[PDB]
DNA sequence: CATCTG
DNA sequence: CAGATG
């Protein structure tokens, strides 16, 4: 945890740039495990060798370590930090709409830059547009304060449009967060579930309300179940309006609304531990049910919820407020 | 995983 | 349809 940290560190660098920059999956994998288990690992690594001596640890990065043990750098790591081809699809990759893949065809296009891609606005698809569009305003942290507001208008929305429809904002935010990145609406609706045969007005009739009263600015992807958008608060008095900001809904069946949401909210790391529990107790659980698990190895079958305390109750837990779900 | 693109 | 993005 900070023992072996810059070599777990390092270690990631190379397994990003693999992936990225060059297309070494297996190589860029391969720095990842490593990194994993030195990660793990309760001593200080004084060496190479030491740690060879490590599964997922071979002569490659045994190499390294040692360079990286011997002096304060790293060519190679070094090299990459100066090469412009590198750092490009790092930046390219920056924009939403924007992953590695397209980073690399830019590049070698000669976009490279964010002018670069306005003077070729052209070659972006419309996801990439928006991305481009609202650059500055997505990289923006929101902070509660806006999302408290956010909230309020979205849940007045759907409220009128139906009122058996649940919607719930899961995230940090959710988690108390001072401030979170986008925000994640989780909805069902009663007249939902897992056999019911579809739905779609479902999700879309309230997308529409929201773009109604303008909450929604843009569409970035809408299907049946799962739409991201765009949103923003009505700026005011004209002085100061609102960034652009990230937003998800998502339709779910009711009856795995509360396992998703519980789900939704995290942190991964208190999931886990639900998660590790929750088996010991004699169960599983996952993103959409929790199921009583059978001796002949597994089993399924899904218990019934009607909100994240009947899925506690289940692990037989105590009921943790969002507040402190974080670990 | 669900959506888009081409 | 395979392949990309989030
Ligand atoms: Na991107
Ligand atoms: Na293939
Ligand atoms: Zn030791
Ligand atoms: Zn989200």
């Amino acid at each position: 945890e900070t023992l072996n940290g810059g070599i777990t560190d390092m270690l990631t660098e190379l397994a990003n740039f693999e992936k990225n920059v060059s297309q070494a999956i297996h190589k860029y994998n391969a720095y990842r495990k490593a990194a994993s288990v030195i990660a793990k690992y309760p001593h200080k690594i004084k060496s190479g060798a030491e740690a060879k001596k490590l599964p997922g640890v071979g002569t490659k990065i045994a190499e390294k370590i040692d360079e990286f043990l011997a002096t304060g750098k790293l060519r190679k790591l070094e090299k990459i930090r100066q090469d412009d081809t590198s750092s490009s699809i790092n930046f390219l990759t920056r924009v939403s709409g924007i992953g590695p893949s397209a980073a690399r065809k830019f590049v070698d296009e000669g976009i490279k830059t964010l002018e670069d891609l306005r003077k070729n606005e052209d070659k972006l698809n419309h996801h990439q547009r928006i991305g481009l569009k609202y650059f500055g305003d997505f990289e923006k942290r929101i902070p509660r304060e806006e999302m408290l507001q956010m909230q309020d208008i979205v849940l007045n929305e759907v409220k009128k449009v139906d009122s058996e429809y649940i919607a719930t904002v899961c995230g940090s935010f959710r988690r108390g967060a001072e401030s979170s990145g986008d925000m994640d609406v989780l909805l069902t609706h009663p007249s939902f579930t897992s056999e019911s045969t579809k739905q779609p007005k479902l999700l879309h009739q309230v997308v529409e309300q929201l773009q109604k009263v303008h909450f929604i600015t843009d569409t970035l992807s809408k299907g049946e179940t799962k739409f991201m958008g765009v949103c923003q608060l009505p700026s005011k008095n004209d002085e100061k309006e609102y960034p652009h900001r990230r937003i998800d809904i998502r339709l779910i069946p009711k009856d795995q609304y509360y396992c998703g949401v519980l789900y939704f909210t995290g942190s991964d790391i208190f999931n886990k531990n639900m998660r590790a529990h929750a088996l010991e107790k004699g169960f599983t659980i996952n993103e959409y049910t929790i199921r009583p698990l059978g001796v002949t190895g597994v089993a399924g079958e899904p218990l019934p919820v009607d909100s994240e305390k009947d899925i506690f109750d289940y692990i037989q837990w105590k009921y943790r407020e969002p507040k402190d779900r974080s670990e």
